């Protein structure tokens, strides 16, 4: 029930200062942190980055794999000036699990480590002057909670978990800290949705704030000149002879947001980017703008060698050089949301997002039978809502995706998906589509969930866990056999693949090629695009995976996935000269 | 005095005496003194044919350089009294003493030709003997391939080449024992001439005395097709089926000695094309139609058996080139194996046969003392190179010298001489060639008329203007290239060494020299140059598998300019000349 997840911006009524820097960091296994007076502050422990996954910057393994309770300490100045504001932490992520303590007083908790959460700490601090910060993170998982897994004890005490997922358990502050001061009465969320007619557009939108002073929306352009405005919590903007947002072609308009009368200062003023663009699902088409496109893309996780899970500006802006570069123009935020300056980066560049909720592992390798269903709903559900609520304004967003790989077999299922369809089928004012992947085991034949998604994203891996290496023949015709099923019962809904593709070592070749080199790769991928290209309602392709990334160890995982298109440091092998040679050569509106 | 390769008929006998010899370092020479000459079992077990240096794990035995000694014993069957016996020697490198039964038999200089013992009364008939080697692979300026030998600083000798690749010594090929008849052919030659759909194979034999000799040719299913008495003549075939590059077509020559009533003297068959080789100005003509060369760029070398020849590294190399599109290579830097010859026959690939003539230059040499040993044993080397592999259909031209230093005046004598002394060896009379390196060039190079076509070793985007430079270094080519055009080049032109070290696995984007894609983009831009002049007919790529080096601060282990990793799988370059070299015809530029 978050009241307010509105990025932070910095003008004369909001401020916004960054806490990240180095923390004191300790751990907690006999979970005794408490019962001594951790959450006063300490600084006998190590220096931690913030953000950052804390887990690769130990030597040993039992603190890489470390399970349990976990501290993070900071001192932080509170200037006099804040007194009488509304003033807050905000944590960007905190994976997975946070209680707050500032100043020794217990603040509030979080569960899911993948969205932000706001401590009011107007009254736990001293106004000029320094304060503490401790944050006793927990790091856990259970099938009550998102992402699904396990936590075991092996036989020497060390508890260790077994995930359901593929990608490694980072842990800890993996997104920025901000001390925030915020007026008393202020915005607290907004909603725009368009409509296009001729060479014109309308932005409609609503403002939700925690008091009844008057507001007032104004739309600037690219270099300023506001261009319409108007008054009053529901409104609509004019844009008389638009400049759309267009797919690898963004154009960008500043929306501002104020309260108070002309006899008041500003009591408060939020700003935000947005793209004057309208998405529908037509039959088998995706429409952006009214024109039918073609998705190409990935396939990502935030994953880097040094931050691990936390957001790293650097890589981000590598993966959309290299993506620009290679003819993509979508990729989806698997398995989990994203941090915030992602979306943003794609509304500059034109991309198109599938935004995930962490809902992996509903899938054991009997899951919708158990017990753990009920909590385990409340978090997603939970999950759902401030997802849709922290990114529904970005141009970026396409559609939502509300589980990764679930089993769609277990008639079970059926009732699950009633509900989280039924729940969530209002909370986006643009109604983007909503949707899932399906897994491999999930076909037309086995899967029960066929009628909820508004289009299907199917995750297929012939070649690889099925028909790999010489029998890929046999695998391109039951993929084949497939797709016929699909087009006799005539699909009336776009289809996307979501997932495909194979573990490549960059380096290794071989003549003729043997799965895991950089020329089985190709093969493979040259076959996947040699089945999409034969039906009218596959509309786009998006392989697993842009880079390589972490994982669990185990011997299937030559450290980490490797799948990737790009190594982990971000360079090409074989297949990337493969998708830029064929990803540059299909237009937007492929198929149509 | 023959260099014939063994063949097994009634008249001839050949047994391969490879295995697991007895090896012994003498970094004292006391082996002799010590009585080692008569054999010995006191020794480490080493394979034949290898190179011994990658079997030890210390370093002091893989550079151990001096004398080294190899002890085996081996069956004479009673049946072989009467004949003339052989030991023969496929290559010791470098240097050789042969001892049978204690008795020193022979020795040789020269560590990549051929060589026959006559042990006829040496041996024990029906019993056990004894064979011993005494290797020696010193460098010095007065041998090929040239290099120094120096002592470090704690006694130890070490070898210092002049040439890239490593000191790879011991038997590095077969040994055969032979048994040969009294009345033998020792050697034969053959040329050829076309009119219409019929041929004339011209040829003559070597005997080592007067019986009659009678030669008679077949084709590929058996069928006779010309005969002819006498020890020179000439056989008509008519409507021959030419030898064609990448399309070979295999006669089987006979030689039969003794007059038609006696028991048959001695009998060599050998297998031929019927093709001809025409340098006509600019163009190189095979059959009279003008072709384009496509290749490498090679070396003897493998994980295992290092330099020593090893057939199946030879049948996947081949595999390979065919695969990529390739119809030729330089047996660099030195004479192949003799199997490697017969593979190009039955394949069609156009060989330049090398003498090891390498390592003529400093980092001057033509004003030494040396050279006169050298040019002995020079000269020598090319004797034996053209009298073994004359009768090959795949050879194209030999090859005198990689990259000598011919800029200093005084190289011109030597070239004057060693032109003159190998004028009219092969009969066939195929063009004489060497390598210039990226220093010789139109301006500087002295011995630019000596040559029958120029091969051109040039290396810009890697020893010169590396990185974001290539641009430079392209366009300092094309000035070169233009200079050649200006001075109105007559012979025709090929690049025979090219490229850019690359380790398998390095990606960037963009690239950086040692990445896959720097050398895509290397080969690129010398395709981009070779395709704008006319007298260019020929491209073979540096290298065709990475090979091994000298330890040095710029070898990574050892060379990485091949196309191929030394386990012979493709680097992304690999791909790159499969789709442009199946795409240019075989008579591309005509
Ligand atoms: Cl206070």
């Amino acid at each position: 029930m978050e009241t307010s997840l509105l990025y932070p911006v910095t003008n004369d009524q909001r401020t916004d200062q960054k806490l990240d820097g180095l923390w004191q960091f300790k751990f907690d296994e006999a979970g005794e942190g408490e019962k001594s007076g951790w959450e006063t502050g300490f600084h006998d422990g190590v220096s931690m980055p913030v953000p950052a996954s804390f887990n690769d910057f130990f030597t040993d393994k039992a603190s890489r794999e470390y399970t349990g309770d976990f501290w993070y300490s900071r001192n932080f100045f509170v200037p006099s000036a804040a007194k009488g504001k509304a003033l807050f932490l905000r944590f960007d992520a905190v994976t997975h699990r946070a209680t707050i303590f500032v100043n020794g007083k217990e603040i509030r908790t979080h569960e899911g480590g993948f969205l932000p959460f706001a401590a009011d700490i107007s009254e736990a601090v001293k106004y000029g002057a320094e304060n503490t910060v401790v944050v006793k993170g927990n790091n856990e998982l259970s099938r009550e909670a998102l992402p699904a897994g396990d936590t075991i004890t092996l036989r020497n005490g060390k508890k260790m978990v077994r995930p359901f997922f593929d990608f490694y358990n980072y842990s800890g502050l993996n997104r920025s800290v901000h001390l925030l001061s915020l007026p008393q009465e202020r915005v607290l969320d907004y909603t725009t949705t368009f409509a296009l007619a001729g060479n014109d557009a309308t932005v409609n939108y609503t403002v939700e704030t925690n008091g009844d002073a008057p507001v007032t929306v104004s739309l600037a352009d690219a270099d300023g000149q506001v261009v319409a405005t108007a008054q009053g919590k529901q409104g609509a903007l004019q844009v008389q002879n638009a400049h759309l947002w267009q797919v690898r072609n963004a154009y960008l308009y500043t929306l501002t947001i104020q309260l108070g009368d002309d006899t008041q200062t500003p009591l408060d003023t939020y700003t935000d980017r947005i793209g004057i663009r309208t998405i529908k699902i037509s039959g088998t088409d995706i429409l952006v703008n009214d024109k039918p496109i073609y998705l190409k893309g990935f396939g990502r996780h935030e994953d880097s060698p040094f931050a691990g899970r936390a957001f790293d500006l650097n890589v981000e802006k590598k993966d959309f050089a290299l993506m620009k570069w290679i003819g993509a123009n979508s990729f989806r935020t698997s398995h989990y949301p994203y941090d915030e300056q992602v979306y943003k980066i794609a509304d500059e560049e034109g991309f198109l997002l599938t935004d995930e909720v962490p809902a992996v592992g509903f899938k054991m390798a009997s899951f919708f039978k158990g017990p753990w269903l009920k909590k385990l709903h409340e978090r997603h559900i939970d999950q759902i809502r401030d997802l849709i609520k922290r990114d529904k304004n970005h141009p970026s967003v396409l559609a939502w995706s509300l589980f990764n790989e679930p089993d769609t077999i277990d008639e079970n299922a059926v009732p699950y998906f009633k509900q989280i369809f039924d729940e969530s089928k209002d909370l986006d004012p643009q109604g983007r589509p909503r949707t899932f992947t399906l897994s491999e085991d999930d076909t037309i034949e086995t899967s029960k969930v066929l009628d909820f998604p508004d289009f299907y994203m199917l995750n297929r891996y012939p070649g690889w866990y099925h028909f790999g290496g010489y029998q890929i023949s046999d695998g391109e015709a039951g993929l084949r056999d497939e797709m016929d099923k699909w087009q006799k019962a005539g699909v009336k809904k776009p289809v996307v693949f979501t997932e495909f593709g194979a573990d490549t070592e960059a380096g290794l070749h071989k003549l003729p090629s043997v799965m895991w080199t950089e020329e089985y790769q190709v093969e493979v991928l040259k076959m996947f695009s040699r089945v999409f290209d034969d039906y009218d309602f596959i509309k786009g392709e998006q392989v697993w995976n842009l880079a390589d990334f972490q994982t669990v160890e185990g011997n299937m995982r030559v450290n980490g996935n490797k799948k990737g298109i790009f190594t982990r440091d971000r360079q090409p092998k074989a297949a990337a000269f493969f998708y830029h040679d064929r990803w540059n050569k299909l237009p937007l509106d492929y198929k149509a």
